[PDB]
């Protein structure tokens, strides 16, 4: 060192590391990028747990985002921003556990509370690299300490023996978990309070931070956690042991393949030929359903998330919940007949039938009746933007929107602190259609404080909703309450609970305070439908 700039060099426990000085919109953050904490889940190590990465020598350099997990890339639309910003933005490898971490330059001087971000993407996808998860709004102007990992997704990360020693499941979970300890041992270097901690992830990634609240070794990693548009429990969050052998097994055979054995042929196939196969493995035509997610072992998981929900005390726990006003718009392009980006998508009784029967893949005939009973509009059993709005709302409804509500009910039934919105405003810049409303996983950007970058060109109004929500979440970091104390009367925000069952919505709009999160709807679905289908 020397001429290097000394607010950029910091020592962890694996060695020493260069960040980065970035410029933010309000003044220069420190960023360190790309943070090894795991040895290379290569070779003999894929499908396995992850280990603690080996200390280096010398300075290693951090000014760059690392490789991507590898992964299948999406091409429905090549071209079209709208699926683009979600796509890999580095190599895919399978070396890929590494972390990032954006912090005040300098660093803080007392110690920060600390933010951890885990990515969705259906545990088949993602990226702690991508545009929209840019730590540096949130550290500039909230002085916050962003951290997000990198996790093993698909079968690298999810296929799954269980029972078996080189394939047990769940690895990417723990992949997560290990940076989960890591920052626990190093983020006091860099300025960070490893006594407060904060999950939170979108889709995949609440889903993630949630079972991270389900497992105990877990639950002495961090204080308070945000599950935005996901939940453990649900329809695709997880499979049974049986389920997860009967996929891995199929695969196997699928790419040419006693455990062991079996496991040791994967493991010499090309990266590449495990992803051109995964979604070859699944029971039924399906959408919002994903080949290789964390699998119920007995270890990490030591029951279903229901099970687990149902009978656990969350006295300890501070939970910010929520969902978009169209969870279920954006999968309907994605394998739904009738369904399209490029015109107003409006569709038949007939198609809404047979979308029904993807979006329930596991449904009977008459549970598949009952649903379309309960969504039909029978002023209008016909209408086309009606039956366009209903086949949205069943996908959303059943994936995210009812999962949420039973998992805020279940957590404040049982001592959490909850807190519930809807997030309701589209983003000016939103390239996808206006069908689709305000679609999965568009209020991050909000989250990050993008809007906050000159050069995006979202509108003052957004700019000004964007500090509200950077505000809500880095308040709720910090006391697990998101109302500010000094600001008086906006008015608050009030716990969830199974009393009043009350939630905000975030639009441009100041907080409006609502009553039952579709109430009516999720009593079918939570209630009505398990046994309906248990009975037949
Ligand atoms: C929109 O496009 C899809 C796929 O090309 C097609 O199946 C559907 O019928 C179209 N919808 C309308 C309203 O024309
Ligand atoms: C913002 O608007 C300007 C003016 O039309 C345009 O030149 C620029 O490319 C826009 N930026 C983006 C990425 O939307």
């Amino acid at each position: 060192e020397g001429r290097e700039d000394p607010q950029l060099l910091v020592r962890v426990r694996g060695g020493q590391l260069r960040g980065i000085r970035l410029k933010a919109p309000g003044g220069p953050v420190s960023a360190f990028l790309g943070i090894p904490f795991a040895e290379p889940p290569v070779g003999s190590r894929r499908f396995m747990p992850p280990e603690p990465k080996r200390p280096w020598s010398g300075v290693l350099d951090a000014t760059t985002f690392q490789n991507v997990c590898y992964q299948y890339v999406d091409t429905l639309y090549p071209g079209f921003e709208g699926t683009e910003m979600w796509n890999p933005n580095r190599e895919l490898s399978e070396d890929c556990l590494y972390l990032n971490v954006w912090t005040p330059y300098p660093r803080p001087a007392s110690p920060t509370p600390v933010l951890i971000w885990i990515y969705g993407g259906g545990f088949y996808s993602g990226a702690a690299s991508l545009d929209v998860y840019d730590g540096r709004f949130l550290a500039q102007v909230e002085g916050a300490v962003l951290v997000s990992m990198n996790y093993r997704v698909g079968t690298f990360g999810f296929l799954a023996l269980p029972g078996s020693r080189e394939a047990p499941g769940n690895v990417g979970l723990l992949d997560q978990r290990l940076a989960l300890q890591w920052v626990q041992e190093n983020i006091a270097a860099f300025g960070g309070d490893p006594m407060s901690v904060t999950l939170f992830g979108e889709s995949a990634g609440a889903a993630s931070v949630g079972m991270h609240i389900l497992s105990l070794p877990s639950r002495s990693l961090f204080h308070r956690a945000v599950l935005q548009s996901g939940t453990p429990n649900g329809p695709w969050a997880t499979v049974s042991a049986g389920e997860a052998r009967r996929r891995a097994t199929l695969l196997a055979r699928l790419v040419g393949c006693n455990d062991t054995e079996l496991i040791a042929c994967l493991r010499t196939r090309p990266a590449q030929d495990l992803v051109d196969h995964e979604w070859h493995v699944l029971p039924q035509e399906s959408i919002f359903r994903f080949s290789f997610v964390p699998v119920v072992d007995g270890d990490f998981l030591s029951d279903t998330p229901e099970a687990l929900i149902n009978t656990g005390d969350f006295q300890d726990l501070q939970v910010l919940v929520g969902v978009v006003k169209d969870e279920g718009s954006y999968f309907l392009v994605y394998g739904v007949p009738g369904f399209s980006k490029d015109n107003e998508s409006l569709i038949s009784r007939a198609q809404f039938l047979a979308g029904v029967r993807i979006g329930v893949p596991q449904a009977s005939d008459l549970a598949a009746e009952a649903v379309v009973l309960h969504y039909t509009d029978w002023l209008h059993p016909e209408d086309p933007t009606h039956l366009r709005d209903a086949m949205s709302a069943v996908v959303g409804d059943h994936n995210v929107v009812c999962p949420v509500a039973q998992l805020a009910g279940r957590l404040a039934a049982q001592g959490a602190r909850v807190y519930a919105y809807i997030f309701e405003h589209r983003a000016s810049t939103l390239t996808w259609p206006l069908w689709m409303g305000v679609p999965h996983g568009y209020e991050i950007e909000f989250i990050f404080g993008l809007p906050l970058d000159p050069s995006l060109n979202y509108t003052t109004e957004e700019r000004i909703f964007a500090q509200r929500l950077m505000k809500y979440w880095t308040n709720f970091a910090r006391t697990g309450d998101p109302n500010d104390p000094r600001d008086s009367k906006s008015p608050q925000w009030p716990p969830y609970t199974t009393a009043a069952q009350q939630y905000v919505s975030l639009n441009l709009k100041p907080l409006e305070v609502r009553r039952g999160l579709r109430a009516q709807t999720c009593a079918f679905w939570n209630r009505f439908l398990p046994k309906l289908l248990s009975a037949t």
